[PDB]
Protein backbone atom coordinates (compact mmCIF):
# COMPACT_ATOMS: atom_id res chain seq x y z
CA UNK A 1 0.00 0.00 0.00
CA UNK A 2 2.70 2.15 0.13
CA UNK A 3 3.41 4.68 -2.55
CA UNK A 4 6.27 4.42 -5.38
CA UNK A 5 7.46 7.74 -5.98
CA UNK A 6 10.07 8.80 -8.98
CA UNK A 7 11.88 12.34 -8.26
CA UNK A 8 13.96 13.82 -11.51
CA UNK A 9 16.36 16.64 -10.36
CA UNK A 10 18.14 17.03 -7.17
CA UNK A 11 17.99 20.24 -6.83
CA UNK A 12 16.30 22.26 -3.75
CA UNK A 13 13.03 21.04 -4.78
CA UNK A 14 13.85 17.28 -5.71
CA UNK A 15 15.84 17.37 -2.20
CA UNK A 16 12.73 18.38 -0.54
CA UNK A 17 10.31 16.39 -2.31
CA UNK A 18 12.75 13.25 -1.59
CA UNK A 19 12.97 14.10 2.09
CA UNK A 20 9.40 15.14 2.73
CA UNK A 21 8.15 11.99 0.86
CA UNK A 22 10.19 9.98 2.72
CA UNK A 23 9.52 11.02 6.27
CA UNK A 24 5.09 10.72 4.93
CA UNK A 25 5.77 7.09 4.47
CA UNK A 26 6.28 6.78 0.58
CA UNK A 27 9.07 4.77 -0.94
CA UNK A 28 11.23 7.52 -3.62
CA UNK A 29 13.44 6.30 -5.78
CA UNK A 30 15.69 10.08 -6.97
CA UNK A 31 17.82 10.62 -10.34
CA UNK A 32 20.22 13.02 -10.63
CA UNK A 33 21.76 13.98 -13.98
CA UNK A 34 24.99 14.81 -12.77
CA UNK A 35 28.01 12.22 -11.94
CA UNK A 36 28.20 14.15 -8.40
CA UNK A 37 26.80 16.64 -6.18
CA UNK A 38 28.42 18.94 -8.00
CA UNK A 39 28.78 21.84 -5.30
CA UNK A 40 27.79 25.11 -7.51
CA UNK A 41 25.31 28.40 -6.86
CA UNK A 42 25.00 31.91 -6.05
CA UNK A 43 23.92 32.84 -3.00
CA UNK A 44 20.23 32.73 -2.78
CA UNK A 45 17.74 33.30 0.80
CA UNK A 46 15.69 31.08 2.76
CA UNK A 47 12.58 32.91 4.26
CA UNK A 48 10.95 31.92 7.37
CA UNK A 49 7.96 29.74 4.83
CA UNK A 50 10.49 27.43 4.11
CA UNK A 51 11.84 27.60 7.61
CA UNK A 52 8.72 26.20 8.59
CA UNK A 53 9.06 23.20 6.78
CA UNK A 54 12.87 22.64 7.41
CA UNK A 55 13.52 22.82 11.29
CA UNK A 56 11.11 19.81 11.45
CA UNK A 57 14.01 17.76 10.04
CA UNK A 58 15.89 15.88 12.99
CA UNK A 59 15.03 18.15 15.77
CA UNK A 60 15.65 21.37 13.97
CA UNK A 61 19.77 19.87 13.01
CA UNK A 62 19.43 21.02 9.42
CA UNK A 63 18.53 24.44 10.39
CA UNK A 64 21.07 24.87 12.80
CA UNK A 65 23.52 23.25 10.19
CA UNK A 66 22.39 26.26 7.13
CA UNK A 67 22.07 28.60 10.46
CA UNK A 68 26.25 28.17 10.50
CA UNK A 69 26.70 27.90 7.25
CA UNK A 70 24.87 31.72 6.33
CA UNK A 71 26.15 34.59 4.69
CA UNK A 72 25.99 36.60 8.63
CA UNK A 73 25.36 39.83 6.91
CA UNK A 74 25.17 43.12 9.52
CA UNK A 75 24.34 45.54 7.37
CA UNK A 76 24.24 46.25 3.51
CA UNK A 77 26.67 49.21 2.05
CA UNK A 78 25.62 50.75 -1.37
CA UNK A 79 27.66 52.65 -3.12
CA UNK A 80 28.13 54.04 -6.25
CA UNK A 81 30.38 53.20 -9.19
CA UNK A 82 32.60 56.24 -7.19
CA UNK A 83 31.36 56.43 -3.55
CA UNK A 84 29.04 55.81 -0.90
CA UNK A 85 24.98 55.78 -0.55
CA UNK A 86 23.32 54.39 1.55
CA UNK A 87 23.70 51.72 4.44
CA UNK A 88 20.62 49.27 5.28
CA UNK A 89 13.36 37.96 8.05
CA UNK A 90 15.29 35.35 6.15
CA UNK A 91 18.53 34.11 5.78
CA UNK A 92 21.41 34.43 3.11
CA UNK A 93 22.85 31.91 2.48
CA UNK A 94 25.16 29.97 -0.70
CA UNK A 95 23.28 27.40 -3.02
CA UNK A 96 26.28 24.97 -3.18
CA UNK A 97 26.07 24.90 1.69
CA UNK A 98 21.86 24.82 1.11
CA UNK A 99 21.83 21.87 -1.31
CA UNK A 100 25.32 19.90 -0.24
CA UNK A 101 23.03 20.04 3.51
CA UNK A 102 19.85 18.97 1.88
CA UNK A 103 21.87 15.75 0.13
CA UNK A 104 23.71 14.74 3.19
CA UNK A 105 20.71 14.47 5.50
CA UNK A 106 18.40 12.65 2.46
CA UNK A 107 21.11 10.50 1.90
CA UNK A 108 21.48 9.97 5.95
CA UNK A 109 17.60 8.97 5.14
CA UNK A 110 18.21 5.67 3.55
CA UNK A 111 16.63 6.77 0.39
CA UNK A 112 17.17 5.37 -2.91
CA UNK A 113 19.32 8.33 -5.16
CA UNK A 114 20.86 7.74 -8.54
CA UNK A 115 23.49 9.94 -9.82
CA UNK A 116 24.98 10.28 -13.43
CA UNK A 117 21.03 9.38 -15.07
CA UNK A 118 19.73 12.11 -17.48
CA UNK A 119 16.42 11.59 -17.78
CA UNK A 120 14.42 13.09 -20.87
CA UNK A 121 11.42 10.43 -21.69
CA UNK A 122 8.36 10.02 -19.28
CA UNK A 123 5.66 7.95 -19.50
CA UNK A 124 2.17 7.19 -17.80
CA UNK A 125 -0.51 4.09 -18.35
CA UNK A 126 -3.62 4.58 -16.27
CA UNK A 127 -1.99 2.93 -12.77
CA UNK A 128 1.64 3.57 -13.23
CA UNK A 129 4.33 6.57 -14.31
CA UNK A 130 7.62 6.49 -14.88
CA UNK A 131 11.11 7.52 -16.69
CA UNK A 132 13.91 5.99 -18.66
CA UNK A 133 17.45 5.84 -17.61
CA UNK A 134 20.15 4.65 -19.51
CA UNK A 135 18.17 2.47 -21.55
CA UNK A 136 16.24 0.88 -19.17
CA UNK A 137 12.20 1.82 -17.78
CA UNK A 138 12.13 2.41 -14.01
CA UNK A 139 8.19 2.47 -13.08
CA UNK A 140 6.44 3.85 -9.79
CA UNK A 141 2.99 5.13 -8.80
CA UNK A 142 3.88 8.79 -9.77
CA UNK A 143 6.80 11.22 -10.74
CA UNK A 144 7.99 14.55 -9.66
CA UNK A 145 9.99 16.67 -11.94
CA UNK A 146 11.92 19.12 -10.67
CA UNK A 147 14.87 19.32 -13.12
CA UNK A 148 15.09 23.19 -13.01
CA UNK A 149 14.43 26.25 -15.68
CA UNK A 150 16.03 24.09 -18.12
CA UNK A 151 13.86 21.15 -17.44
CA UNK A 152 13.33 18.44 -19.96
CA UNK A 153 10.17 17.22 -18.37
CA UNK A 154 8.27 20.30 -18.74
CA UNK A 155 8.90 19.86 -22.51
CA UNK A 156 7.51 15.60 -22.29
CA UNK A 157 4.41 16.59 -19.81
CA UNK A 158 3.34 20.48 -20.93
CA UNK A 159 5.01 20.59 -24.58
CA UNK A 160 8.15 22.68 -25.94
CA UNK A 161 5.52 25.80 -27.06
CA UNK A 162 6.46 27.94 -23.36
CA UNK A 163 10.32 28.55 -22.82
CA UNK A 164 11.72 30.01 -20.44
CA UNK A 165 12.63 33.81 -22.21
CA UNK A 166 15.28 36.61 -22.00
CA UNK A 167 14.75 39.12 -19.97
CA UNK A 168 17.46 41.71 -21.80
CA UNK A 169 20.04 41.30 -18.21
CA UNK A 170 22.37 38.59 -17.74
CA UNK A 171 25.06 37.89 -14.73
CA UNK A 172 28.33 37.13 -14.70
CA UNK A 173 29.28 35.80 -10.94
CA UNK A 174 31.58 33.47 -8.84
CA UNK A 175 32.46 32.51 -5.59
CA UNK A 176 35.64 31.26 -3.86
CA UNK A 177 37.45 30.71 -0.45
CA UNK A 178 39.14 34.11 0.82
CA UNK A 179 42.03 32.55 1.22
CA UNK A 180 42.65 33.31 -2.61
CA UNK A 181 42.09 36.91 -1.95
CA UNK A 182 43.62 37.34 1.16
CA UNK A 183 47.50 39.02 0.64
CA UNK A 184 46.33 41.22 -2.08
CA UNK A 185 46.38 44.90 -1.13
CA UNK A 186 43.66 46.17 -3.76
CA UNK A 187 41.48 43.75 -1.49
CA UNK A 188 42.25 44.91 2.33
CA UNK A 189 38.86 46.55 2.16
CA UNK A 190 36.62 43.45 1.85
CA UNK A 191 39.22 41.11 3.90
CA UNK A 192 39.76 43.28 7.04
CA UNK A 193 36.34 43.86 7.33
CA UNK A 194 34.89 43.07 11.17
CA UNK A 195 35.48 39.59 12.05
CA UNK A 196 32.82 36.86 12.64
CA UNK A 197 30.47 38.41 10.90
CA UNK A 198 29.67 38.93 6.74
CA UNK A 199 30.18 42.18 4.78
CA UNK A 200 27.19 42.93 1.36
CA UNK A 201 28.39 45.20 -1.06
CA UNK A 202 26.53 46.90 -3.44
CA UNK A 203 27.86 48.93 -6.17
CA UNK A 204 25.48 50.72 -8.70
CA UNK A 205 26.17 51.95 -12.09
CA UNK A 206 24.30 53.39 -15.19
CA UNK A 207 22.58 50.04 -16.24
CA UNK A 208 25.82 47.84 -14.24
CA UNK A 209 25.19 47.22 -11.08
CA UNK A 210 27.89 44.77 -9.13
CA UNK A 211 27.65 43.03 -5.99
CA UNK A 212 30.18 41.87 -3.30
CA UNK A 213 30.07 39.70 -0.16
CA UNK A 214 31.48 37.64 1.92
CA UNK A 215 30.09 34.22 3.75
CA UNK A 216 30.67 31.79 6.50
CA UNK A 217 32.58 34.46 9.06
CA UNK A 218 34.72 35.52 6.69
CA UNK A 219 35.46 31.94 5.17
CA UNK A 220 33.71 32.99 1.42
CA UNK A 221 33.95 35.50 -1.04
CA UNK A 222 31.47 35.88 -3.79
CA UNK A 223 30.68 38.67 -6.45
CA UNK A 224 28.64 39.41 -9.26
CA UNK A 225 27.97 41.74 -11.76
CA UNK A 226 24.50 42.27 -13.68
CA UNK A 227 24.36 44.21 -17.01
CA UNK A 228 22.44 44.68 -19.73
CA UNK A 229 23.02 42.32 -22.32
CA UNK A 230 20.99 41.28 -25.56
CA UNK A 231 22.38 38.67 -27.15
CA UNK A 232 23.98 36.92 -24.17
CA UNK A 233 24.11 33.01 -25.59
CA UNK A 234 24.11 31.03 -22.27
CA UNK A 235 22.24 28.89 -21.97
CA UNK A 236 22.72 26.57 -18.82
CA UNK A 237 23.72 27.41 -14.99
CA UNK A 238 27.48 26.25 -15.71
CA UNK A 239 28.62 28.47 -18.86
CA UNK A 240 31.46 30.21 -18.11
CA UNK A 241 33.27 33.48 -19.60
CA UNK A 242 36.20 34.85 -18.50
CA UNK A 243 36.52 37.06 -15.87
CA UNK A 244 37.94 39.87 -18.08
CA UNK A 245 34.42 40.46 -19.27
CA UNK A 246 33.03 41.66 -16.11
CA UNK A 247 36.77 44.02 -15.65
CA UNK A 248 35.77 45.39 -18.90
CA UNK A 249 32.50 46.33 -17.85
CA UNK A 250 33.68 48.07 -14.95
CA UNK A 251 36.57 49.54 -16.78
CA UNK A 252 35.73 53.20 -16.52
CA UNK A 253 34.36 52.88 -12.92
CA UNK A 254 36.21 55.40 -10.27
CA UNK A 255 36.13 52.01 -7.41
CA UNK A 256 37.52 49.68 -10.22
CA UNK A 257 40.73 49.56 -8.34
CA UNK A 258 38.43 48.08 -5.23
CA UNK A 259 36.61 45.78 -7.14
CA UNK A 260 38.85 44.41 -9.91
CA UNK A 261 41.14 42.32 -7.78
CA UNK A 262 37.72 40.28 -6.42
CA UNK A 263 37.26 39.38 -9.93
CA UNK A 264 40.54 38.83 -10.91
CA UNK A 265 41.57 36.17 -8.15
CA UNK A 266 38.88 34.10 -9.20
CA UNK A 267 40.00 30.74 -9.39
CA UNK A 268 40.79 29.92 -13.22
CA UNK A 269 39.70 33.32 -14.10
CA UNK A 270 36.49 32.21 -15.04
CA UNK A 271 33.14 33.11 -14.34
CA UNK A 272 29.75 31.75 -14.71
CA UNK A 273 27.72 33.76 -17.11
CA UNK A 274 23.85 33.47 -16.80
CA UNK A 275 20.94 35.57 -18.61
CA UNK A 276 17.97 36.37 -16.22
CA UNK A 277 15.04 34.57 -17.09
CA UNK A 278 11.40 34.84 -16.90
CA UNK A 279 8.90 32.11 -18.29
CA UNK A 280 5.05 32.16 -18.51
CA UNK A 281 2.71 30.54 -16.70
CA UNK A 282 2.20 26.87 -17.58
CA UNK A 283 -1.30 26.13 -18.46
CA UNK A 284 -0.88 22.70 -16.37
CA UNK A 285 2.41 21.41 -14.39
CA UNK A 286 0.55 17.61 -14.80
CA UNK A 287 0.91 15.05 -17.14
CA UNK A 288 -2.54 13.63 -19.09
CA UNK A 289 -3.18 10.68 -16.76
CA UNK A 290 -2.58 12.57 -13.73
CA UNK A 291 0.50 10.68 -12.38
CA UNK A 292 3.61 13.16 -13.20
CA UNK A 293 3.86 16.93 -12.22
CA UNK A 294 6.50 19.04 -12.96
CA UNK A 295 7.92 21.76 -9.45
CA UNK A 296 10.40 24.18 -8.75
CA UNK A 297 12.19 26.15 -11.38
CA UNK A 298 11.02 23.53 -14.13
CA UNK A 299 7.25 24.98 -13.44
CA UNK A 300 7.52 28.27 -12.33
CA UNK A 301 11.05 30.12 -12.49
CA UNK A 302 10.91 33.48 -10.83
CA UNK A 303 12.66 36.54 -11.32
CA UNK A 304 15.53 36.64 -9.24
CA UNK A 305 14.22 40.31 -7.52
CA UNK A 306 11.55 38.21 -5.60
CA UNK A 307 13.97 35.92 -3.81
CA UNK A 308 11.40 33.47 -4.46
CA UNK A 309 13.15 30.54 -5.79
CA UNK A 310 14.38 28.19 -3.22
CA UNK A 311 11.64 28.90 -0.66
CA UNK A 312 8.93 27.70 -3.34
CA UNK A 313 10.96 24.80 -4.59
CA UNK A 314 10.77 24.03 -0.64
CA UNK A 315 6.52 24.52 -0.72
CA UNK A 316 6.58 22.63 -3.78
CA UNK A 317 8.37 19.36 -1.99
CA UNK A 318 6.26 19.53 1.23
CA UNK A 319 3.19 20.11 -0.66
CA UNK A 320 3.26 17.18 -3.13
CA UNK A 321 4.34 14.82 0.05
CA UNK A 322 1.19 15.97 2.10
CA UNK A 323 -1.03 15.51 -0.94
CA UNK A 324 0.06 12.10 -1.59
CA UNK A 325 -0.23 10.66 1.99
CA UNK A 326 -3.64 12.09 2.43
CA UNK A 327 -4.94 10.60 -0.90
CA UNK A 328 -3.28 7.44 -1.00
CA UNK A 329 -1.87 4.75 -3.11
CA UNK A 330 -5.25 3.98 -5.09
CA UNK A 331 -5.89 7.86 -5.62
CA UNK A 332 -2.56 8.97 -6.24
CA UNK A 333 -4.11 10.68 -9.37
CA UNK A 334 -6.01 12.81 -7.15
CA UNK A 335 -3.03 13.78 -4.89
CA UNK A 336 -0.99 15.16 -7.72
CA UNK A 337 -3.93 17.20 -8.72
CA UNK A 338 -4.49 18.67 -5.43
CA UNK A 339 -0.92 19.78 -5.81
CA UNK A 340 -0.87 21.82 -8.49
CA UNK A 341 -4.27 23.15 -6.97
CA UNK A 342 -3.14 24.32 -3.94
CA UNK A 343 0.17 25.76 -5.81
CA UNK A 344 -0.86 26.86 -8.93
CA UNK A 345 -2.17 31.00 -7.64
CA UNK A 346 0.30 31.34 -5.32
CA UNK A 347 3.13 30.86 -7.67
CA UNK A 348 1.91 32.86 -9.84
CA UNK A 349 0.74 35.84 -7.75
CA UNK A 350 5.12 35.71 -6.77
CA UNK A 351 6.08 35.75 -10.28
CA UNK A 352 3.49 38.51 -11.29
CA UNK A 353 5.27 40.18 -8.43
CA UNK A 354 8.15 40.15 -9.68
CA UNK A 355 7.55 41.70 -12.62
CA UNK A 356 5.97 44.36 -11.06
CA UNK A 357 8.86 45.53 -9.24
CA UNK A 358 10.51 44.71 -12.41
CA UNK A 359 8.84 47.77 -14.24
CA UNK A 360 5.02 40.77 1.68
CA UNK A 361 3.65 39.25 4.72
CA UNK A 362 1.27 36.95 2.36
CA UNK A 363 4.35 35.47 1.12
CA UNK A 364 6.32 35.20 4.15
CA UNK A 365 3.62 34.28 6.90
CA UNK A 366 2.31 31.32 5.16
CA UNK A 367 2.31 27.93 6.26
CA UNK A 368 2.30 25.63 3.37
CA UNK A 369 2.09 22.35 5.29
CA UNK A 370 -1.24 23.54 7.38
CA UNK A 371 -2.44 24.94 4.24
CA UNK A 372 -2.38 21.68 2.47
CA UNK A 373 -3.84 19.87 5.73
CA UNK A 374 -6.54 21.80 6.02
CA UNK A 375 -7.50 22.40 2.07
CA UNK A 376 -6.86 18.81 0.83
CA UNK A 377 -10.40 17.39 1.04
CA UNK A 378 -11.59 21.36 -0.72
CA UNK A 379 -9.69 20.58 -3.41
CA UNK A 380 -9.64 17.13 -3.63
CA UNK A 381 -13.87 17.25 -4.26
CA UNK A 382 -13.26 20.23 -6.63
CA UNK A 383 -11.03 18.12 -8.92
C1 LIG B 1 24.29 24.23 -10.87
C2 LIG B 1 23.21 25.23 -10.56
C3 LIG B 1 23.55 26.57 -10.39
C4 LIG B 1 22.57 27.52 -10.11
N1 LIG B 1 22.96 28.84 -9.95
C5 LIG B 1 22.03 29.72 -9.69
C6 LIG B 1 22.43 31.11 -9.53
O1 LIG B 1 23.58 31.54 -9.62
N2 LIG B 1 21.39 31.97 -9.26
C7 LIG B 1 20.05 31.62 -9.13
O2 LIG B 1 19.23 32.51 -8.88
N3 LIG B 1 19.68 30.31 -9.28
C8 LIG B 1 20.63 29.42 -9.54
N4 LIG B 1 20.26 28.10 -9.68
C9 LIG B 1 18.84 27.74 -9.58
C10 LIG B 1 18.29 27.73 -8.15
O3 LIG B 1 18.80 26.61 -7.42
C11 LIG B 1 16.77 27.66 -8.21
O4 LIG B 1 16.27 28.91 -8.68
C12 LIG B 1 16.04 27.29 -6.92
O5 LIG B 1 16.76 27.78 -5.79
C13 LIG B 1 15.78 25.80 -6.80
O6 LIG B 1 15.05 25.35 -7.96
P1 LIG B 1 14.91 23.82 -8.32
O7 LIG B 1 15.28 22.94 -7.17
O8 LIG B 1 13.50 23.60 -8.86
O9 LIG B 1 15.91 23.57 -9.54
P2 LIG B 1 17.49 23.51 -9.62
O10 LIG B 1 18.09 24.05 -8.33
O11 LIG B 1 17.96 24.19 -10.85
O12 LIG B 1 17.82 21.97 -9.66
C14 LIG B 1 17.42 21.14 -10.78
C15 LIG B 1 18.25 19.88 -10.72
O13 LIG B 1 17.84 18.96 -11.76
C16 LIG B 1 18.99 18.42 -12.38
N5 LIG B 1 18.63 18.06 -13.75
C17 LIG B 1 18.45 18.91 -14.81
N6 LIG B 1 18.10 18.31 -15.92
C18 LIG B 1 18.04 16.97 -15.57
C19 LIG B 1 17.72 15.81 -16.30
N7 LIG B 1 17.39 15.81 -17.59
N8 LIG B 1 17.75 14.62 -15.64
C20 LIG B 1 18.07 14.61 -14.34
N9 LIG B 1 18.40 15.64 -13.56
C21 LIG B 1 18.36 16.80 -14.23
C22 LIG B 1 20.05 19.52 -12.27
O14 LIG B 1 21.36 18.97 -12.35
C23 LIG B 1 19.76 20.07 -10.87
O15 LIG B 1 20.45 19.35 -9.86
C24 LIG B 1 21.23 27.11 -9.98
C25 LIG B 1 20.89 25.78 -10.15
C26 LIG B 1 21.87 24.83 -10.44
C27 LIG B 1 21.47 23.39 -10.61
Amino acid sequence: QQINVIIVGLGIAGLTAAIECHRKGHKVIAFEKTPKMMHIGDIFSIGPNAESVIRQWKDGAISRALNEARCAIDEIKVFDETGKLQNVEGYVINRAEAVDIFFEYAQSLGIDIRFNSNVTEYWETPHNAGIIVDGLKIEADCVIATDGIHSKARNAICGAVVQPKKTGSAIYRSGYAMEELRGHSGAVWLTEGKEDVDQLYHFIGKDITVLVGTGRRGKDVYWGCMHKSLHDVSESWIQVSDVRRAIELISDWNVRDRLEPIMACTPQGKCFDHLVMTMDQLPSWVSPKHRMIVLGDAAHPFLPNTGQGANQAIEDGATVAICLELAGKNQVTKGVQVAERLRYQRVAKIQELGHRMLKPAWIYSHDCQQYAYNEFQTVAQLV
